[PDB]
């Protein structure tokens, strides 16, 4: 399971 780390 991939983790996709920030967007405003």
């Amino acid at each position: 399971h991939p983790f996709h780390x920030y967007y405003s």
